[PDB]
């Protein structure tokens, strides 16, 4: 054919805008998928972007057509504050030269070695501790789950933990949380089609604005306090090796080792280190109360397994298939990024005999692949069965994409998965949990989705087991 992928024929400006929900962009787009197919061209105010819905589509582009597919689209809250610059929500070589660094930076800090695992076990230790301190008492987790996740990757970017009676670290994890609330609402959404005014006009988004600016700025201040303190001879965390790395490049003029770089990438891995897995968490503990079912069947696998006494190991997820198939569902259910970060083709390509031009930004619809009615036989339900054969052996599946795939995909996904496996087991070895409802009554329907999926606010207690 040779021509952009079908679709809803776009007004000036506008573009489709009159045919979506902003509140409900995932249900918009997926409802025109029905009309047009499982690739489909759509307009988000100016922005042309192909749509790829289901595994099959997903997979054929970013991996078949891996380089192809490996640019960087908008994500316009970011990059209001990124501008280009940093890891994630940048191009061509800069993002090629920052996540080599990067990846190669958090290896020599122990991420999938022992070190990095110790550091998680301890942190771990460190929210039971926190969790026995409640006395049982109903508790939002909201941000007890947020400062252990994020202790992890700040140990690494800033060299050493924050105390959790740090009242600047809540503050700085309240502008997370609250800037990852504004890209799943609808003014979050909404700010995707029209930035180029909204970003000057007053309202919510300006607020969004604040918070990355307050995070910005807490980077750029721990980033002084390294460079005036540093050795160039023994670094202490991934701040100082990026500015060894800037020193040693001083004399090459295209350099993408720079501060502005520095700044960007260790905000990247600050907050991408610290909001998903999270926001993963507290879901994960919310249908757990809804499947008291589960919960139990995860207490006999711990207590066989670890037993009661020492602390759970990652190696232990290879002899506890129960857990690791409940982790993969409640990300699966969970569905925590559900479009993606934008992708853009790099060149004039040819897809499945469609045209994309380059430059054009393309949504892989991953809550879509999660829920591939190919893969998973209740893809609406949450369970654990999903992931095991009939023996209660783990059963891998094609669909499960939440860090995507490709070659821009997550690659804080080894971190995020020993995290994921060390949080889970260890709070559930050590607590039994308490819902403020009966499980029929628990609603595991998110309250927001947009950029992220965002678990409704609830209160829960932590009982000693
Ligand atoms: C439950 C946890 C996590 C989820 C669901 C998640 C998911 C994703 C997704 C969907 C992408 C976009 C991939 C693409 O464009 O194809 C991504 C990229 C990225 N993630 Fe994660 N992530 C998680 C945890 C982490 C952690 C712990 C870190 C940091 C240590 C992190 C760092 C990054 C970075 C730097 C990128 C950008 C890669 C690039 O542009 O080249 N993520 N993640
Ligand atoms: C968690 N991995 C990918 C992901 C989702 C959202 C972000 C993110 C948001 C703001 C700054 N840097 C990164 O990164």
């Amino acid at each position: 054919k040779g021509k952009l992928p079908p679709g809803p024929t776009p007004l000036p400006f506008i573009g489709n805008y009159l045919q979506l929900n902003t509140e409900q962009m995932y249900n918009s787009l997926m409802k025109i998928s029905e009309r047009y197919g499982p690739v489909f061209t759509i307009h988000l105010g100016p922005r042309r972007v192909v749509v790829l819905c289901g595994h099959d589509a997903v997979r054929e582009a970013l991996v078949d057509q891996a380089e192809e597919f490996s640019g960087r689209g908008e994500q316009a809250t970011f990059d209001w504050v990124f501008k280009g610059y940093g890891v994630v929500f940048s191009n061509g070589e800069r993002a090629k030269q920052l996540r080599r660094f990067s990846i190669a930076t958090l290896r020599d800090f122990g991420v999938g070695k022992r070190g990095i695992e110790e550091r998680i076990q301890e942190e771990a230790g460190f929210l039971i501790d926190a969790l026995r301190g409640t006395g049982g008492a109903n508790i939002d987790p909201t941000f007890f789950l947020s400062r252990t996740v994020s202790n992890v990757i700040s140990s690494i970017v800033f060299g050493d933990r924050f105390d959790y009676k740090d009242k600047e670290f809540l503050s700085l994890l309240r502008m997370m949380l609250g800037i990852f609330q504004f890209t799943s609402t609808s003014t979050g959404q909404l700010y995707e089609m029209f930035s180029s005014v909204m970003k000057h006009l007053p309202g919510p988004q300006q607020q969004a604005f604040q918070l990355l600016q307050g995070l910005e700025d807490f980077i750029a201040k721990k980033v002084e306090h390294n460079q005036r303190t540093l050795d160039p001879n023994s670094p202490r965390d991934f701040i100082d090796s990026f500015l060894i790395r800037m020193q040693e490049e001083e004399k090459n003029p295209n350099t993408e080792f720079y501060l502005k770089n520095l700044v960007m990438t260790t905000l990247n891995l600050f907050i991408g280190g610290t909001e998903t897995v999270s926001t993963t968490l507290r879901y994960g503990f919310l249908l757990l109360m809804k499947h008291p079912e589960v919960e139990a069947k995860v207490h006999e696998e711990i207590d066989r397994v670890i037993g009661k006494n020492r602390q759970p190991k990652f190696e232990d997820r290879a002899k506890m298939p129960y857990m690791e198939a409940v982790i993969h569902e409640i990300q699966r259910f969970g569905d925590v990024i559900p479009m993606s970060l934008a992708r853009r083709v790099k060149k004039d390509t040819k897809f499945r005999d469609f045209f994309l031009p380059k430059g054009t930004e393309v949504y892989p619809m991953l809550g879509s692949v999660l829920r591939d009615p190919s893969f998973f036989s209740n893809p609406q339900d949450f369970n654990p069965q999903h992931f095991l054969n009939e023996k209660g052996q783990f059963k891998k599946s094609d669909a499960f994409v939440p860090f995507s795939i490709g070659k821009r995909n997550c690659f804080g996904e080894g971190l995020a998965r020993m995290e994921l496996f060390l949080f889970f087991t260890t709070v559930m070895q050590n607590f039994r949990l308490k819902s403020s409802q009966s499980p029929k009554d628990i609603d595991v329907s998110p309250k927001h989705v947009g950029f992220a999926t965002i678990p409704r606010n609830y209160t829960m207690s932590f009982l000693p087991r």
